[PDB]
């Protein structure tokens, strides 16, 4: 299989690189033979001679046009005929497309701005992570003596440890009593060691955590102060550092620096994103952090290596367990858009999409639209306005059905031919006309990109067919993941086409999917209300919620399941309203803003108060609001539980226990005395402290707490804590925030 290409320059010839691993066997090839190339769209073809006499100037050597060929492509829909011009060198290319494109008989230029390794894996049709070969991956951290006030790297690396299927082990050079631990006498000597494991184990994957940020850069600058050559390439090379905006990113040559920061950081929302809490979050098992602070002051005092090495230890071991888990999803992505997995793990959506489409646009001949300049770009971000939101109704509602589009946006995309390709072409036969927008989308031929999320849908399908026939449960994981990525991309065309980098973009085709959505989700409520007599409470975009007030639940489902067989009998192409849950009662504040229960009496919430400056009394109050109102269906006993906690807050009844707050005023008042106790500030949700009548404007560690010695501040738990957390729930139902402090 391909991990990835490149290419190398000899003696000003780009030669291709394409890194491989056939058989349980590493392998380069090379292409000396590729040439890169460029588009011009001329006015007239006795033009060409002029433009091959154009000349640019690289680093002192003159640039010029090899060869041109007029070749016959399609451009938007349309034919055209365009001449291929062809270079000796990649970067002869930003030398001479300026000149090129302000010569006077020049309307445009195309393609000039892909990278020649990534175009070489297009027009050649290779596929990476392509086949059944099985990769072997090492993960690695290092720890380092931190001072507060010096340089990047000023201290030396005090650990390395590392992790594969044979276990985690650690090596150092200070003398520590554990089995995993492997002791040499200096620094140079524990990189030298770690350069001859990554070169004996000989692993396809490196897995880091921040190490495009981090550890690669930490290891540079040491290996450089202390005469090291750090070869970790598969050809003998020091890894390379590239920018990536405002960040970094490494790559290691022959190998795959994996590096799961950015990829966690887009799969899952968490508060923080430390290796502590990412591991705690997907394998639900806790990971003890050892700060700076503490692994300088064992390194110094000897005392405590123990604690430190096996942290060290702890690093490797999750960062490899957390690779296995987004590895194999990062290779199917790879395997779809048609690009390396370094690449693919640190795109973003628009990108991905853009990669694939211009795979695509290639193997249908079609001329690729460029990229937007400054101009054009600041033009592309006016204003939005798509999405139907309904105003909900007011008030408490029973038995409540909620109804939505199976995947409304690539449906109304392939139903109506929605493509910047078909949008107003004249002489058409057959047309869609989009609502209010009015913008016309030709249906004489299939679009572009309708034709690809066609295509994207009907694999899917065929996966998901494999994925349930497969009994071996690593090939169903994986046509799992790759099921799960087909929808997220074909999820993404809408975005792109608004989307102000793309190639693509199509405003029109924006405004138009979402006026279509707003027709169908209208059209159905208003369907369901005239001819079956459904009350809709509340609607957003593609989905709606309905009941009929007077109806037992049997029969809600019933009338529903009837009117769904009714409206899709009505509803054109791939568009199609889907049964998706049913609750027991519900209410809808505002836009945005509601809560539901199902029969299993579990409670749904959107919208709600649940910041990170929040008390027990708090989260308890809120919870138990909307179970009187959800679960009982009295909002007059939702009312009396404010005003009693309220009344218990005053009267100080509530226990300490109940007020403890986790995460300025309060905050940094707690920060000071527990810098005071010899405790670093670091940043961390583990500060749990407690508001006290302090007559300032207060906040001590929950630890310190004493009724005897102290009394909490009721006015805060009242005014800032409990209150403000049920005020927007209570408000819908026609009370202020005075009805219920008693």
């Amino acid at each position: 299989m391909i991990l990835d290409t490149d290419y190398i320059t000899e003696d000003g010839k780009p030669v291709i690189r394409i890194f491989k691993k056939e058989n349980g066997e590493f392998k380069i090839d090379y292409d000396r033979n590729f040439e890169p190339y460029i588009y011009a769209l001329l006015k007239d073809d006795s033009a060409i001679e002029d433009v091959k006499k154009i000349t640019a100037e690289r680093h002192g050597t003159t640039v010029r046009v090899v060869r041109a060929e007029k070749v016959k492509k399609k451009f938007l829909g349309r034919p055209i005929e365009v001449w291929k011009l062809y270079f000796t060198h990649p970067q002869d290319q930003p030398a001479i497309r300026d000149k090129i494109k302000e010569h006077p008989a020049v309307v445009d230029i195309y393609e000039y701005d892909i990278p020649f390794a990534k175009r070489y894996l297009i027009d050649k049709g290779l596929i990476p992570m392509e086949g059944d070969e099985e990769l072997k991956m090492l993960a690695f951290a290092i720890a380092t003596l931190y001072h507060e006030g010096e340089e990047f790297a000023e201290g030396p690396i005090l650990m390395i440890s590392y992790a594969d299927e044979e276990g985690a082990r650690v090596i150092t050079w200070k003398n520590i009593d554990l089995p995993y631990v492997d002791v040499v006498s200096t620094e140079k000597e524990m990189i030298k060691r770690f350069l001859k494991v990554v070169k004996e184990k000989d692993p396809d994957v490196l897995i880091t955590y921040n190490g495009d940020n981090f550890d690669f850069a930490y290891l540079k600058k040491r290996s450089e102060k202390l005469g090291v050559k750090f070869i970790l390439g598969r050809e003998g090379s020091e890894p390379k550092i590239q920018r990536m905006g405002d960040r970094f990113a490494v790559e290691v040559k022959g190998r795959i620096h994996f590096d799961l920061y950015p990829v966690i950081r887009r799969t899952i929302n968490l508060p923080t994103y430390t290796l502590e809490a990412v591991y705690e979050a997907i394998f639900g098992q806790p990971k003890e952090k050892v700060y700076a602070e503490e692994i300088a002051q064992a390194w110094e005092t000897g005392e405590g290596l123990e604690r430190v090495a096996r942290y060290s230890m702890e690093d490797a071991k999750v960062t490899y367990e957390l690779g296995k888990e987004f590895f194999p999803m990062e290779a199917q992505l790879s395997r779809l858009v048609g690009q390396s997995l370094w690449d693919v793990s640190r795109s973003s959506t628009g990108n991905l999409v853009e990669w694939f489409l211009l795979r695509k646009a290639y193997e249908r001949n079609e001329l690729a639209p460029n990229k937007p300049d400054e101009r054009e770009l600041a033009r592309r971000r006016e204003s939005y306005a798509g999405g139907y939101v309904k105003e909900p109704e007011r008030g408490l509602w029973e038995n409540i059905v909620y109804l939505d589009f199976r995947s409304l946006y690539p449906s109304i995309i392939i139903t109506h031919n929605v493509s910047p390709d078909t949008l107003n072409r004249e002489g058409c036969e057959e047309y869609d006309v989009a609502p209010q927008v009015g913008h016309k989308f030709c249906k004489d031929f299939p679009g572009f990109i309708p034709s690809l999320l066609g295509d994207l849908l009907e694999e899917r399908q065929k996966v998901k067919k494999k994925m349930k026939a497969t009994i071996d449960p690593i090939e169903k994981k994986l046509l799992d993941y790759r099921q799960r990525l087909i929808k997220i991309l074909a999820n993404s065309f809408y975005g792109y086409y608004g989307y102000a980098k793309a190639r693509w973009y199509c405003k029109e085709c924006a405004e138009s999917v979402t006026a279509w959505g707003r027709q169908y989700i209208e059209t159905t409520i208003r369907e369901i209300e005239e001819k079956f007599g459904f009350k809709v409470l509340y609607a957003d975009t593609d989905g709606f919620f309905a009941t009929i007030p007077g109806a037992d639940a049997e029969t809600v489902k019933k009338k529903a399941k009837e009117f769904l067989d009714y409206i899709n009998a009505k509803l054109p192409g791939l568009l199609e309203l889907e049964y998706e849950g049913f609750y027991k009662r519900g209410f809808f504040v505002t836009k945005k803003k509601y809560a539901v229960i199902d029969e299993e009496d579990k409670i749904t919430t959107r919208g709600l108060e649940i910041r990170r400056d929040w008390s027990e009394i708090a989260k308890e109050t809120q919870a138990r609001v909307l179970e009187a109102i959800l679960k009982h269906g009295d909002v007059e006993e939702a009312v009396r539980i404010v005003k009693e906690v309220t009344e218990k807050l005053s009267k100080y009844e509530v226990p300490p226990e109940k007020l403890v707050i986790y995460e300025t005023g309060p905050h940094v008042a707690v920060a000071k005395r527990l810098a005071a106790r010899g405790i670093k500030i670091r940043p961390g949700t583990v500060i749990s402290y407690i508001v006290l009548k302090g007559s300032g404007r207060r906040a001590i560690p929950f630890d310190e707490f004493d009724p005897a010695k102290h009394k909490y501040d009721a006015e805060y738990y009242i005014e800032n804590q409990v209150l403000p957390a049920v005020e927007r729930i209570l408000r819908a139902f026609g009370y202020r925030k005075e009805d219920l402090r008693y």
